[PDB]
């Protein structure tokens, strides 16, 4: 097919503009019957939800916005890629979802990574001291520990923030592996848009990459 | 200056070959008097230590090897970049050290990332349950927690593994920021070698990039 590259608007709108545009696209997805046509419009809306979250950061928290669209991405992928009847378009659509989900998880981590590095040093120091203080020393030789409530909650949130990265790495490798089955399609998309970089591509780079991919999918799916 | 690109040997030697070559270069660094000439040879040895660690992975653990050369990288940077008399070569040498330290930290994380994702789910589940079980419920309304020793040590190691990534991200951004002060030098190095990718560049890619950079530094420093 003849490939065309989207011309992207340089205007930066407000979060409400993108949020209202995201809701209209999701409503279009809800009305549709076909799972692929639904999933395309769901990912289209997902891109607009990401734009609204990015608008929040450019204005002055995007964390709830990004978390809730991660949830929508998960629901979106359940519409189709592991199925035996899964088509090459389903796999391509899944790769685009995985790229968004991965980079969104990485953003969720980065928004609270200042907390993570402090907590890491404090937790490491307090865990070694609470373990030593719980175990009675035995001269001539050298089951439940108690910790402060503050250290407990610091541990809980530290696990939560670092988990977001753990998911970002795993989902990124998953996208990297699955694209091997559609190497030609995504080598072309990478050629036109430049490839997404895990630690370097900003939300706008991701938004345009995904929309350009959706453009080609609708062209192959003969949709509007 | 006229830039030349190193021709890299395609032979893959054993860990002992690279380890013995790394020790000889470090001994050369120890004998030298000049801090810059020492630091160049220290980073040269660091590259060979990395090659020995990579040889261990290609053979069949590289974790001690990589951790100990991270330590050598830290000592190496203390020889010079924040100093007021710091030259453009010191800053360039520091960027190369930071690239190695960052990617080595990321490798240290990746070697034990299977433990991290399991521990994340278990810790999250057990922390919420131990916190609820410690706090007495109060009908009509809806300081130190105790945890098993196994959950304690699982938390301790989970912090240790995820920390390695926290350092990798922070040191990578530090390298990214500092190269802005030497944008021309590293735009050229990136052009000849291809740019290092945080989550994608393997150890061999990093080894050659660093050695190519050291080549240019010795050329500008008029050293052998």
């Amino acid at each position: 097919p003849r490939r065309t590259k989207l011309v992207f608007d340089d205007r930066n709108y407000s979060a409400d503009h993108y949020l209202q545009e995201a809701k209209k696209l999701k409503h279009n997805a809800d009305a549709l019957s076909d799972r692929f046509e639904k999933a395309v419009y769901y990912l289209d809306a997902v891109v607009s939800f990401i734009e609204c979250g990015n608008a929040l950061e450019k204005n002055a928290s995007p964390f709830p916005m990004y978390s809730e669209t991660v949830d929508l991405i998960k629901y979106t992928m359940k519409l189709k890629y592991l199925a035996p009847d899964a088509t090459a378009a389903d796999k391509r659509l899944t790769v685009l979802c995985l790229r968004c989900e991965s980079l969104l998880y990485l953003r969720l981590f980065k928004l609270k990574k200042e907390n993570a590095l402090k907590y890491s040093k404090t937790l490491t120091e307090h865990l070694k001291n609470s373990y030593n203080n719980s175990q009675a020393p035995s001269p001539g030789l050298g089951s439940s520990v108690t910790i402060p409530q503050k250290i407990h909650q610091m541990a809980a949130s530290y696990v939560q923030v670092t988990s977001n990265f753990l998911y970002a790495t795993e989902i990124w490798d998953q996208a990297e592996q699955l694209s091997k089955e559609q190497k030609e399609f995504f080598a072309e998309l990478d050629k036109v848009m430049g490839p997404l970089i895990f630690n370097a591509s900003i939300m706008t780079d991701l938004v345009r990459y995904t929309r350009q991919g959706l453009h080609w999918l609708r062209q192959d799916a003969k949709l509007i």
